[PDB]
């Protein structure tokens, strides 16, 4: 099936618990893939503008590690939690992508979670102004503005709203869609 084959692929990339011991600054990001109409899609959230870091950007849900988390992938799902209203039950974390160090100081652990179809996100105001959906395969052939730097635009056809998405969000998205749409029968 699509979500077999999904998981399948995704299971090749897995690091799993092989730099999460460093004695770095921690934080963990969940990368949200959502089944629809037969295709395969991501979840964004777009920041509150009243947060001290990178307000109003687009990003994955995420956040600074804490005491009580058992681990990197619980950190990803606390803060799913609080930013979405996504609940344990909801999400089967699959894997741990390639970490992002960033800052000389700072580790940042992805993992890619299947969201269960009966999920409705909830956005926390005081730390998301909007949740939105981009199907997987667009970052396949995105619509690229240079800023240089290299920034994707996607237009929501429900609504034509256009978002912008850049930096190590847009290079996650990329790389999530090679692992699982590369080399695919039609
Ligand atoms: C390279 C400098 C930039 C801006 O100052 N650092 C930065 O954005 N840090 C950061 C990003 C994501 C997360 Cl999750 C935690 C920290």
């Amino acid at each position: 099936s699509m979500l077999d084959d999904a998981k399948a692929r995704l299971r090749k990339y897995d690091i799993g618990g092989k730099y999460s011991h460093l004695p770095y600054n921690k934080y963990s990001v969940l990368l949200p893939l959502v089944a629809k109409e037969g295709k395969l899609h991501l979840l964004f959230t777009v920041r509150s503008e009243k947060l001290r870091r990178a307000p109003g950007e687009v990003c994955f849900p995420g956040g600074k590690r804490d005491p009580t988390d058992m681990d990197d992938a619980a950190t990803a799902l606390r803060e799913a939690q609080e930013e979405v209203g996504l609940r344990p039950h909801q999400v089967e974390v699959v894997c741990c992508l390639v970490p992002c160090l960033i800052d000389t100081d700072t580790l940042i652990t992805p993992f890619v979670g299947l969201i269960d179809h009966n999920f409705q996100a909830q956005p926390n105001p005081a730390e998301v102004k909007d949740v939105f959906l981009v199907p997987l395969a667009y970052f396949l052939h995105p619509q690229v503005h240079d800023q240089i730097n290299h920034i994707f635009e996607y237009t929501n056809p429900e609504d034509g709203v256009t978002y912008q998405i850049k930096g190590m969000t847009a290079n996650l998205a990329v790389l999530v869609a090679f692992i699982i749409l590369e080399k695919k029968p039609t």
